[PDB]
DNA sequence: CCGACATCGCATCAGC
DNA sequence: GCTGATGCGA
DNA sequence: GTCGG
């Protein structure tokens, strides 16, 4: 449905969502507000009353009232007030820095630190993730065009095969679904010598090579199975340098790779749909495995999976190209 | 009336 | 020192 | 905040 159809309402609900997470520390009210924002933004009619919207799953009494006040006054008093609030609005803002959550932001604002400049003055009070978050605050809220993503995929698949040609890597996320832009790069990785019933060196060697050719520039976190960091395309000729980008690389056992690929390909709402279909079918799907329920409710052993399609077959669903997995 | 609401790897903190 | 908890991003 | 056992 069109943007400014009920855009005024969904912006209201998303604002309310973020204050719940970042200021009130009420994570379930956060998800609640977003569930309503989502179900309304897909509703193909301009909403006339709070009662009209209350018919949608996720829209209860309190949001129905808020919609009324909005439709009648063009604003929400509680939201207007909380926007005015110097403490609460500063807390909400600081959480836009990756590494700073609802709790850290609460602390900074307590001891007087409210803005980016305040963060820049106080580097010694920040940890490694947060410094990188501050350093790339602007870049991180930018989107990545598919053309850049393709160029990034080139570098990654190249350097990975160059380390060891038996590696298997797949760029998942929205990129794999064909999207015209992406928020980050989600890379999945496996090797024929790494399974469930089974070398930690496998992930480290890939990160290292990518740092060598200077594709990876910073590191947020890194273990034996998951890498979170920053990456940048090399800049061409004398043209303006590319934004720094968020990139994830995680090493998955060969056994669990395609449950991994399928899950991390998304979309979000496709996953929950395909998890519940799926449920009436007597199977249970997580990111690792698919297991059979289970005549009382016991899970049997993990079932063998050697492609995405296998998992589609178990639950008797027609395989669907990542292109169509928007839900 | 009252609990569930997605889930997990990693960094750092709190406590011993 | 170690172990578990907590915060964080996704 | 919403839904439902
Ligand atoms: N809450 C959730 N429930 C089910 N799957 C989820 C999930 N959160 C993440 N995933 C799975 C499904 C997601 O598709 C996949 C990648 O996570 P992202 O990179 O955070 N989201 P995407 O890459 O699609 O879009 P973009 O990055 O351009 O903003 O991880
Ligand atoms: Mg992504
Ligand atoms: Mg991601
Ligand atoms: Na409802
Ligand atoms: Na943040």
């Amino acid at each position: 449905p069109q943007e400014t159809l009920n855009g005024g309402i969904t912006d209201m609900l998303t604002e309310l969502a973020n204050f719940e997470k970042n200021v009130s520390q009420a994570i379930h009210k956060y998800n609640a507000y977003r569930k309503a924002a989502s179900v309304i933004a897909k509703y193909p009619h301009k909403i006339k009353s709070g009662a009209e919207a209350k018919k949608l799953p996720g829209v209860g009494t309190k949001i129905a009232e808020k919609i009324d006040e909005f439709l009648a006054t063009g604003k929400l008093r509680k939201l207007e007030k909380i926007r005015q609030d110097d403490t609460s609005s500063s807390i909400n803002f600081l959480t836009r820095v990756s590494g700073i959550g609802p709790s850290a932001a609460r602390k900074f604002v307590d001891e007087g630190i409210k803005t980016l400049e305040d963060l820049r003055k106080n580097e010694d009070k920040l940890n490694h993730h947060q410094r990188i978050g501050l350093k790339y605050f602007g870049d991180f809220e930018k989107r990545i065009p598919r053309e850049e993503m393709l160029q990034m995929q080139d570098i990654v698949l190249n350097e990975v095969k160059k380390v060891d040609s038996e590696y298997i890597a797949t760029v998942c996320g929205s990129f794999r679904r064909g999207a015209e832009s992406s928020g980050d790069m989600d890379v999945l990785l496996t090797h024929p010598s790494f399974t469930s019933e089974s070398q930690p060196k496998l992930l480290h060697q890939v990160v290292e090579q990518l740092q060598k050719v200077h594709f990876i520039t910073d590191t947020l976190s890194k273990g034996e199975t998951k890498f979170m960091g920053v990456c940048q395309l090399p800049s061409k000729n004398d043209e303006k340098e590319y934004p720094h980008r968020r990139i994830d690389i995680r090493l998955i056992p060969k056994d669990q790779y395609y449950c991994g690929v399928l899950y991390f390909t998304g979309s979000d709402i496709f996953n929950k749909n395909m998890r519940a279909h799926a449920l009436e079918k007597g199977f249970t799907i997580n990111e690792y495995t698919i297991r059979p329920l289970g005549v009382t409710g016991v899970a049997g052993e993990p079932l063998p999976v050697d492609s995405e399609k296998d998992i589609f077959d178990y639950i008797q669903w027609k395989y669907r190209e990542p292109k169509d997995r928007s839900e």
